[PDB]
């Protein structure tokens, strides 16, 4: 590439990523002072365990409907064959859900946002994974003290999807080649804007790696204690995506096709 069309990459990546925006981040913010009472903080800890997994894996999924979107408008990634679409997307929609959810998190107060208001981490005891939450918690509020701008935001996100060490890709070279250009994209905007100095602050991949594979292991459990209600009652894209061996369901598929 270079450098002008560097600039464009950047601007169109910016752009896929206000177009896939689950929410507007002025949306979010103006509702930080709409707070959970502790009469509704009590309500939610006394839902069952089996409803409130249900209720989070279902705005879990809608998040991950709009990373596909953003992933459909996001140069190169449909030039890619549709087994590196979807190895991708299995092994990132998540990740980038992660990140992107730290736009949703208020860390003057630790809470973030769910249901229409802003909640604190027990907000969520009824799962029973206080460790996954907490992570998740820790995690925004690391991503939160670096500040990000909505472009860095969708600059990394790009990066975090297009990444060429998915075992299972067909077209290794065509991904690192993708990738490589974001990275000049990403390390080009932050050199513009005097902001390298977070290069070194980024959480380490492994990190993201960890957070999913924590996810996924507590669904299992969760799936052993109540295998109907996941069978049931969860999205099918979330058991295509999460659960064992939830992938006889092809959502991405059909998702992908969909113009
Ligand atoms: C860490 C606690 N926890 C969970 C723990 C386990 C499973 C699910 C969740 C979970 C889901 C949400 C959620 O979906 N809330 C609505 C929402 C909409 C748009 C945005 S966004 O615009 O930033 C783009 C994603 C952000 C949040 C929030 C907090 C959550």
């Amino acid at each position: 590439a270079s450098l002008t069309e560097i600039e464009h990459l950047v601007q169109s990546v910016c752009k896929s990523y206000r177009e896939t925006c689950q929410l507007r981040l002025e949306d979010l913010l103006r509702q930080r002072s709409n707070i959970f009472s502790r009469e509704e903080v009590t309500g939610y800890q006394r839902k069952s365990m089996w409803e409130m997994w249900e209720r989070c894996a279902h705005h879990l999924t809608e998040a991950i409907q709009y990373v596909v979107e953003f992933a459909k408008r996001l140069s190169g990634f449909m030039e890619l064959c549709q087994n590196d679409q979807i190895v991708l997307l299995k092994a990132g929609a998540m990740e980038v859900v992660l990140v992107r959810m730290c736009r949703a998190y208020n860390a003057d107060n630790r809470t973030v946002f769910f249901e229409g208001k802003y909640g604190g981490m027990e907000l969520f005891r009824a799962l029973g994974c206080s460790e996954l939450i907490s992570s998740i918690f820790d995690f925004s509020h690391s991503l939160s003290a670096l500040h990000f701008s909505e472009d860095e935001i969708a600059l990394y996100t790009a990066l975090v999807l297009i990444n060429a060490h998915r075992p299972g890709l067909q077209e290794k070279r065509k991904v690192e080649q993708l990738q490589y250009n974001l990275e000049l994209a990403f390390h080009h905007h932050l050199c513009k804007t005097h902001r390298q100095s977070i290069l070194a602050k980024l959480p380490p991949k492994g990190k993201l790696r960890s957070l999913c594979s924590q996810h996924v292991e507590r669904l299992q459990i969760f799936q052993h204690l109540h295998p109907i209600v996941v069978q049931a009652a969860f999205p099918p894209l979330y058991k295509e995506l999460f659960s064992g061996g939830g992938e006889k369901h092809k959502i991405l598929h059909r998702l992908l096709q969909d113009s």
